[PDB]
């Protein structure tokens, strides 16, 4: 039994190292300790001091340097006895304060223990190194075991959730939270790996097909940002489906919010979608030739950033994992060849240079780029040319050929690009989903893997939607841990005095999504379908509704184009440039008409299927991105309320993507805004189990 043997892989990599006889003299000490601040400017930096004496209401302690401080017993962060260092579940701690909790994570982390229970939920501190705790060997260890008999792990939270689907005849969910780069996606993978092995078998084909559905998606929707080298630029809900017996019947992936703008623009040091790089690096010299390929350096979509690679990942190498993934999934070779044609053409569309012509409208002098794109897409180059610079609209009912300038022609090209890619994404997913939903499920476990909370020097509409989602997820923790918990108690009259935990990101949610009084998104919406509206008339309007009126909003004194929202995880400054176009998300109809006549079997499904090419009207208008997303979100929150939720809080150790560097400042922020200590306080003080 490997749980009980001190030499095993399980004991070596998931359990606290046996302390020696020196650490024993110290564990049995009668001395008592306190966590204090050496500089009261820096609240998150802690040193340890011995309590030397005590009055009625206060302790005196030794600082490290020399002196002796006095503070009130009520403002004292006491150090737990050292028998607690490395405890597996922090609800067991005698003292529940900030440095006390951080310290325990510090102890565990220093010997590579990334998982800690914080009562009912799991905490996962990111290692930024490979640690051998996800082998089949390790999966088997966790098969069936109750939570308090095995070490903390993601596999375990996964087992308990599974036991709970079978023992309550009720649907389950794993909500993995975290700012960008904190480890969400990695732990998501692990939930699926574990679920797959434990409840799998036709042969064992479905199982391999679900696992191999994530490298595809990752190639097309992950990219290098300044925060994460493998950042998910789309959100993911995965229902792993189970039969009446409790074996794997299927899986369905729902995606949210592809950052389509990445395809045509990256910030310094960042990358476009991995796929672009994988194609250019990993293709045969024959495949490069029929696609008119070159290196990344000769494409506008791939050479603006200064960076074409990521340290320790070979793009040549990832192209194989990806191709192998579309194989196992049952994408035909006609289908892949088209997929890389769509990807190849986007790059070419990117190389079209537009210049000023005789008058105010645009001409295209060199048609190398245009012709290449038309060639790989299966479309008439002269129809594309005209649809790009001279698209036709209605003026009243009259048909008017417009002649677009350099700025507007470029945007339209970009708009065509973003729609090609976005529709391509939607199609990969519906295809994957079709191979995998093969059975009417009796039960599911749902894994939520969102784009995590992010801030950049320049934060835009995408960031707002990313951060709004991260905010709703946080309130969803708040509702389950604190609001639902206590409204029971008080209803079962079993004698509870109400606690205000002081965690409520409601006023932030409402500022963004409220409809009456109107929130940011509704003011955006109203502005998008008002015809004299500009980015200037939009921010004035936002300032007008919220400056000095909502305690969650700021009009900055320093800029006339940014607004601040104070999120649970910090204040974010949003740039308004381009919001109206990002919300309307317009595409010229002549462009749509150019691509419906594609000789390509895939491109034609992106443009002719109502599934993928349609837009739901709203009276005299199309649905905005904000209203479409606010709704898909609400639709998911409704799916979650109907489940028993399990939470995993992923924690980023630092902001430099480094191993063995736990930055206290960075980790405590996250502990506060996540409500980690409030979650532990609710479990000590209260009564979870109720029959
Ligand atoms: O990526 C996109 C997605 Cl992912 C979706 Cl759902 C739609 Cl409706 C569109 C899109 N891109 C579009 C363009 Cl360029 C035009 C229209 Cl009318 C709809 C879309
Ligand atoms: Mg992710």
């Amino acid at each position: 039994d490997p749980i009980h043997d001190r030499t095993s892989d399980y004991h070596k990599y998931l359990k606290v190292k046996q302390g020696d006889s020196d650490l024993f003299k110290l564990t049995v000490s009668d001395k008592r300790y306190i966590w204090y601040n050496p500089d009261p400017k820096e609240r998150d930096s802690y040193e340890c001091g011995e309590i030397v004496s005590e009055t009625s209401d206060s302790f005196t302690f030794k600082t490290v340097d020399g002196q002796d401080r006095q503070v009130k017993k009520d403002d004292a962060n006491q150090r737990n006895p050292i028998k607690f260092d490395g405890v597996e579940d922090m609800s067991e701690l005698s003292y529940l304060n900030e440095p006390a909790v951080f310290h325990n994570l510090r102890v565990r982390y220093n010997q590579d223990l990334i998982y800690t229970y914080s009562g009912l939920f799991l905490v996962a501190v990111n290692p930024f190194k490979i640690i051998p705790i996800y082998t089949q060997e390790m999966v088997d260890i966790f098969k069936g075991r109750r939570r308090n008999e095995v070490a903390p792990h993601i596999f375990a939270i996964s087992d308990v959730a599974y036991r709970s689907m079978l023992d309550d005849r009720q649907n389950q969910s794993l909500l993995i939270t975290g700012e960008s780069g904190a480890g969400k996606t990695e732990n998501t993978k692990k939930v699926i790996q574990y679920l797959a092995s434990v409840a799998g078998r036709g042969s064992g084909v479905l199982e391999q097909q679900i696992l191999q559905a994530n490298p595809i998606l990752e190639a097309f929707g992950n990219a290098k940002t300044t925060r994460n080298n493998n950042s998910s630029r789309f959100g993911k809900f995965i229902e792993i489906q189970f039969n009446s017996a409790g074996f794997i019947s299927g899986a369905s992936i729902q995606s949210y919010l592809l950052e389509k703008s990445r395809v045509v623009f990256q910030s310094e040091t960042e990358r476009n979608y991995h796929i672009f790089y994988q194609l250019l690096a990993g293709a045969t010299a024959e495949e490069k030739k029929a696609l008119h390929l070159a290196g990344p350096e000769s494409f506008n979509y791939l050479n603006q950033s200064g960076c074409v690679d990521i340290k320790g990942v070979s793009d040549s190498e990832e192209f194989k994992i990806t191709r192998q993934a579309m194989d196992i999934v049952g994408f035909s070779q006609e289908e892949q060849m088209s997929i890389f044609k769509i990807i190849a053409g986007i790059l070419h569309l990117g190389n079209i240079k537009f210049e000023k012509g005789a008058g105010e409208g645009a001409v295209l002098k060199d048609k190398t780029a245009l012709n290449a794109a038309s060639t790989v897409f299966g479309v008439n180059p002269s129809v594309l040319e005209k649809a790009l610079m001279e698209p036709r609209i209605l003026a009243g009912r009259d048909l008017v050929a417009q002649h677009l300038n350099v700025e507007k022609s470029s945007s339209s090209r970009d708009a065509l690009v973003k729609a090609l890619y976005g529709r391509l994404f939607l199609w990969l997913v519906i295809k994957i989903n079709n191979v995998l939903c093969q059975e009417r499920k009796a039960y599911f476990i749902g894994v939520l893997d969102i784009s995590g909370f992010e801030i950049f020097k320049v934060n835009s509409f995408e960031q707002l939607c990313i951060n709004y989602t991260n905010e709703k997820l946080q309130q969803f923790f708040n509702h389950h841990m604190f609001k639902l918990e206590q409204e029971e108690y008080l209803k079962e009259k079993i004698n509870w005095t109400f606690i205000d935990f002081g965690l409520d990101s409601q006023a932030t949610i409402d500022l963004i999504d409220g409809r009456q009084p109107p929130g940011i998104l509704a003011l955006l919406d109203e502005q998008s379908v008002f015809p004299n509206a500009t980015d200037n008339t939009l921010i004035t309007k936002l300032h007008s509704h919220f400056s000095k009126k909502n305690a969650k909003y700021e009009e900055p004194r320093f800029s006339k184009t940014e607004f601040g929202v104070t999120h649970y995880a910090g204040q974010v400054m949003y740039e308004i440039q381009d919001w109206l176009e990002k919300n309307k998300d317009p595409l010229q109809q002549d462009l749509e008409l150019c691509f419906k006549d594609s000789s390509d079997n895939v491109v034609t499904k992106l443009f002719n299927d109502p599934n993928i090419a349609s837009r739901a009207k709203k009276g005299a208008n199309f649905i905005t991105v904000a209203a479409q997303y606010k709704e898909q979100l609400a639709s998911l929150m409704a799916t979650l309320e109907t489940t028993n939720p399990h939470f995993v809080r992923c924690i980023i150790p630092n902001n430099k993507q480094l191993p063995a560097k736990l930055e206290d400042k960075v980790v405590l922020d996250q502990l506060r805004c996540n409500g980690v200590l409030e979650g532990i306080r609710i479990t000590r003080k209260g009564f979870p189990n109720r029959i």
